[PDB]
């Protein structure tokens, strides 16, 4: 719909960069298809598409409109062969956005390399979440989104902090704008398993292995959310939801240009949550803030300016699980699925806030630079109570463990990086190369000395958190720590025939962990990356790659030897095809990858029976393992208006005992979730619905009471999610949510600590959404 242009005659590269810029496009182009070539004059108020065609005039170019995306070529009356995966140059470095796509599937998405490449060009699985997916099935955050994503399975340590697990890993590695985080441990790491997306675009998860852009980190894979930015035209909503147990929530976000001629633009986005649950005397108040403003300096040049606040603020948190499996004789705890061991003051409350510039310049080459500065914030404050251990006793009486955490992180971070495309062999490639630094200091106050407390509760059949709360005395403990990564990068893209593309790269890693603990250090460790893909038709691509990651180990991961272990590493191999439809409407994948994992910490059973260095009383050992499995997805438009996103994976990890390992994370699971809008009388009406199912996970556990392992085991479920939109007025709509409307009773955690957390119960929402 009508927007303001102004992009005067110059290099038809300038002229597209500018008017996806000015458009709030992508714009896809081939740098020597445009290089000797230049855009005819626009200027005033005009309809993208005419506006489009009216730069290209005379250029002999042609338009593919694909959604927020326009692909630019250039035909001749020649042509021997397509070549499907050409170098292409892209005006917008984070991808295309997925707002008002009306999709399930994405455009284009720089996750893997820094290079702006579609799913079916990116030689590594890729899944989004897109800002539509998350708008009809109203996954308000990181955990509703996770839950909704194919090949991620969702477990919980307590009522205020999710796993997130793929391929047989916990995942700790987020980004935000392409922005790695420090995640060492929950330290550096509060309100990431928590962030609302009232702010997010959409959220990409790159699974395998992710040193490439990552750096030091996880294996399985990295969480990247990319923000809302600002826009050319004016557009805002304000949203309102009440759902099962006084959830309620509301949200405001508001788009637009700042000054006259559009140069300054910026967007604010304001949300608040007040829930409280089917867990007894749980409760959480959640608020964020978001603002961001871009300045124009020139027509190549662009300032960004933004900060973010989240805080997270509960009631009734629990340290480890919901209930005690064990009572004090051995036997199972049955309980309730209200039942919430956390006391009535307990509060793990998180916080987290960012400021940050970017600066992109235009390069006359078509090759683009970019400079982002990050000041991070990740705070927490946690006065902690719960019953723990073997309880009740035969009397019905329980006790508590009662702990205090306050503490703060501080990160900055500087990321430069330039990208472009270059000729080498009569054939266009690309590059990306880039450099980053990341300093982050944790400091911290423990209290585990309680002074006169009681910690015995009389009841634990009726508990409702009603105990008292200690004297904590003073602190215990102080932590800092420091974590400092510099990493160097770069990735190339050859075209090498019509047909193949080669991926040639790697990162430099340095990285310095320092404070309390003896100083940890690698320095230049070298992260590989190699990928191809080999194009069969019109339909699919064939690829294969890869990939590394390592992370320095936590300080007390040391050996018999009172030495710590070298770092955990490992290996992704992929092989796989991908398939795309209806011009990038409509994606298929199917994989197969191993894991090869090296140095997994463990706790060396022989030594640990009678330790003998007096150095050491607790060593590891450290180990291979294995991730063996595949995985089959689809995202985007099956017919007109029906839209899904589904997925398959299976797996098993074994380590060097040969026993299989992150069990309790399903061998086997399934999501598909699709909407469909209707046609005629009733295309303001769109339903929806979707099922997420896994198989057989366990856990093994101690029984103390009873001297023995237990085997528990979550038998494998279903899940089923229904939804519907009425779109009443231009300006006015109503939803209505049902989640699992079968009521399943699950669980969630069976063996953290020894303790149990149920899945969530039937819940509904209800909300209206106002355009303006
Ligand atoms: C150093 C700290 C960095 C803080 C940056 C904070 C940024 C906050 O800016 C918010 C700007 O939001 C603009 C919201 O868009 C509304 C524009 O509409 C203009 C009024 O409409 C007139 C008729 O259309
Ligand atoms: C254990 C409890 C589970 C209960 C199961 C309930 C499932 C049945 O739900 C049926 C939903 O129909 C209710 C219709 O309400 C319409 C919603 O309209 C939204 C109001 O719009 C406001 C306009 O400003």
């Amino acid at each position: 719909q009508e927007v303001e242009f102004d992009i005067p005659p110059q290099a038809l590269g300038s002229a597209l960069q500018e008017f996806g810029r000015q458009a709030d496009i992508q714009v896809l182009y081939r740098p020597e298809e445009v290089r000797n070539k230049r855009s005819s004059a626009i200027k005033g108020k005009l309809e993208p598409n005419q506006a489009i065609t009216e730069l290209l005039r005379g250029t002999g170019a042609s338009v593919d409109f694909q959604g927020n995306a326009i692909t630019i070529s250039v035909a001749e009356a020649a042509d021997s062969s397509v070549d499907l995966g050409a170098t292409m140059i892209t005006s917008n470095q984070l991808g295309t956005i997925t707002e008002d796509s009306g999709s399930y599937t994405p455009g284009t998405i720089a996750t893997a390399t820094r290079l702006v490449l579609t799913p079916r060009e990116t030689p590594q699985s890729i899944t989004v979440v897109t800002r539509q997916n998350m708008d009809d099935f109203g996954l308000n955050n990181i955990d509703d989104v996770m839950r909704h994503t194919p090949g991620i399975t969702v477990s919980a340590y307590d009522t205020d902090r999710n796993n997130y697990y793929a391929r047989g890993f916990s995942i700790n590695n987020f980004q935000y704008d392409g922005i790695p985080s420090t995640a060492r441990n929950v330290g550096y790491s509060a309100g990431n398993t928590l962030s609302d997306m009232a702010i997010y675009d959409r959220v990409e998860v790159l699974k395998g292995a992710t040193g490439l852009l990552t750096g030091a980190g996880s294996l399985g894979a990295t969480i990247n959310l990319i923000r809302k930015k600002p826009t050319h035209e004016f557009k805002g909503h304000v949203e309102l939801g009440a759902g099962s147990w006084d959830n309620y929530r509301s949200e405001l976000d508001v788009s637009g240009p700042l000054t006259e001629s559009g140069n300054v633009r910026g967007r604010a986005v304001a949300a608040y949550q007040d829930k409280h649950s089917f867990m007894d005397h749980y409760e959480r108040k959640t608020s964020v803030y978001y603002g961001i403003l871009e300045f124009d300096l020139n027509p190549d040049t662009m300032l960004t300016v933004g900060a973010d606040y989240q805080d997270n603020d509960p009631k009734g948190s629990g340290w480890s699980g919901s209930f005690p499996l064990f009572d004090s004789q051995g036997n199972r705890n049955d309980v309730s699925r209200s039942f919430n061991n956390g006391a009535k003051w307990s509060s793990w409350e998180q916080y987290t806030r960012t400021v940050f510039a970017n600066l992109e310049h235009n390069f006359a080459n078509g090759w683009v630079g970019k400079v982002q500065l990050d000041h991070k914030i990740n705070g927490y404050h946690a006065p902690l109570g719960a019953i723990m251990g073997d309880w009740p006793a035969p009397d019905n009486s329980a006790k508590i463990v009662a702990q205090k955490y306050t503490g703060e992180t501080k990160s900055n971070s500087l990321d430069i990086y330039l990208t472009g495309p270059f000729q080498f062999l009569g054939r266009e490639h690309e590059l990306v190369v880039g450099t980053s630094a990341s300093f982050s200091h944790w400091e911290g106050k423990s209290y585990w000395n309680l002074r006169n407390y009681d910690n015995t509760t009389d009841d634990f059949i009726n508990w409702d958190g009603d105990i008292g709360k200690p004297d904590w005395g003073t602190p215990s403990q102080y932590i800092d720590d420091k974590t400092r990564q510099l990493g160097s990068y770069m990735t190339a893209r050859f075209n090498v025939t019509d047909d193949l593309n080669l991926f040639l790269g790697g990162r430099v890693v340095d990285y310095r962990v320092t404070g309390l603990n003896p100083t940890i250090r690698e320095s230049g460790r070298f992260i590989p990356y190699v990928g191809a893909v080999y194009d069969l038709n019109d339909t699919y691509s064939v690829y294969a790659s890869y990939t590394d990651i390592f992370m320095p180990q936590d300080s007390w991961y040391r050996d018999s030897s009172n030495k710590l272990l070298e770092p955990d590493e490992g290996q992704n191999y992929e092989i796989g095809i991908k398939g795309e439809y209806l011009d990038g409407r409509l994606n298929t994948s199917l994989a197969y990858f191993e894991i090869h994992e090296e140095n997994r910490a463990e706790e060396d059973a022989l030594y640990n029976s009678k330790p003998t260095n007096p150095a050491i009383t607790y060593a590891y050992k450290g180990i291979k393992a294995k991730t063996k499995g595949y995985e089959a997805e689809i995202s985007g438009e099956l017919a007109p208006g029906w839209q899904v996103q589904a997925g398959y994976t299976h797996k098993i990890i074994r380590d060097d005992s040969g026993k299989k390992v992150s069990t309790w994370e399903p061998q086997d699971q399934l999501s598909l979730y699709t909407s469909y809008k209707f046609k005629g009388a009733l295309d303001k009406l769109t339903v929806g619905g979707g099922a997420r199912w896994q198989g057989k996970s366990w856990q093994m556990v101690y029984n103390n009471p009873r001297s023995r392992w237990e085997k528990f085991s979550q038998e494998d479920y279903w899940l089923v999610d229904l939804m519907a939109r009425y779109q009443i007025t231009d300006k006015l709509s109503a939803s209505v949510n049902v989640n699992n409307v079968f009521d399943k009773t699950y669980y969630t955690n069976i063996g953290f600590y020894t303790s149990a957390s149920y899945g969530d119960p039937r819940n509904l929402m209800f909300s209206t959404r106002w355009d303006f």
